[PDB]
């Protein structure tokens, strides 16, 4: 009922809300841009903000030092771009997060010697991107998604879900379809779904 | 060493230069922006140009129709997005390409009922993404890539050649080991490079 939100952002959003989508205490995930101070970013529309991902995590399953390690793994920053405006960045939300992060930055510059380009900056706020980009890997698949999206009566009720995440990450070549077997029973729903589900699923 | 051309839009280009750079028949790929009409292009200042890939493959090994296929298939541009631009372009060089992109697209418009918002115009000018975007995946294990850098003794050297594509498709998840040491000996190195090379592959 109530839960932990990092806010990062590491290039194009995709890769992430397959990848972070698909690790265990990860709850939610929305994509979107933050960083900027104009009121209206889209996909090229961005004025000043980044790429950013928002993930709803459990701090009883997972860390936010883990999330970090997961963040600074997922791409390579220790390139000087940064241009114009800032590819790499974290946002935190309190000071918790802002000293973790400071913290593992400094880590990281010390044990390579060579300086990490990453900004760490509070949250200011978190602009939603366009639905195409929810879930992504998981909308393209047409058959799946709108499988899915009738199951949970909605687009918003889905890409909320953990269990499109979970989807949308193994889609993406990021989860053992085991996990995705475990993550689908997990809702319990009536076994003609299931299979219906499952069906799609083991076509690949 | 006379070879055929694509030139490609589909979102970001790294999940591309990753996916189309591990298929055989593909020689050498290039991420950059096309379609626009500034002569400046960058990753936060695209103008109306859209993220590209120009992909060098050869006729004998691979076909237009195959590459084709994989770019209908890689994305999902069956929604009206198009905003601002067009995210989705296929970039004709002859007239070829430009009659087997106007009927595969018929294709899917067909077997689909559902219109495909990809747009076909020709080539006017590709121009480069910044390095730091050539062979993404790749160039973020920095082990492997200053490896690979040296062994062909500069950066252009190494982003063009076709062993770069394949590792950084393998990388990327999009390749069997196996591939990769075949795609690895069809360049006859000695030993200790081989061996060192496949070192850091084994540790993953």
């Amino acid at each position: 009922q109530k839960l932990s939100i990092a806010v990062f952002a590491l290039g194009c959003f995709w890769g992430p809300d397959a990848q972070f989508g698909s690790i265990k205490g990860v709850v939610s995930t929305r994509v979107g841009y933050a960083g900027g101070t104009t009121n209206n970013p889209s996909y090229y529309n961005l004025g000043d903000h980044s790429e950013s991902i928002e993930i709803q995590y459990d701090a009883n399953v997972i860390t936010y030092g883990e999330l970090l390690n997961i963040f600074w793994n997922l791409h390579n920053p220790v390139y000087e771009t940064t241009n114009r405006q800032y590819m790499s960045r974290i946002f935190y939300l309190d000071d918790g997060q802002k000293s973790e992060a400071l913290e593992m930055k400094r880590q990281i510059e010390a044990a390579n010697g060579e300086k990490i380009y990453t900004e760490i900056v509070p949250l200011e706020n978190f602009y939603l991107a366009e639905g195409y980009h929810q879930k992504y890997y998981l909308q393209n698949t047409t058959k799946l998604y709108q499988t899915l999206k009738a199951i949970y009566g909605g687009f918003g009720n889905l890409v909320r879900s953990t269990l499109a995440a979970r989807m949308n990450g193994y889609i993406a070549g990021n989860l053992s379809i085991a996990s995705l077997k475990e993550e689908m029973d997990l809702v319990e729903l009536p076994e003609d779904q299931y299979e219906k589900v499952l069906s799609i699923v083991e076509e690949i």
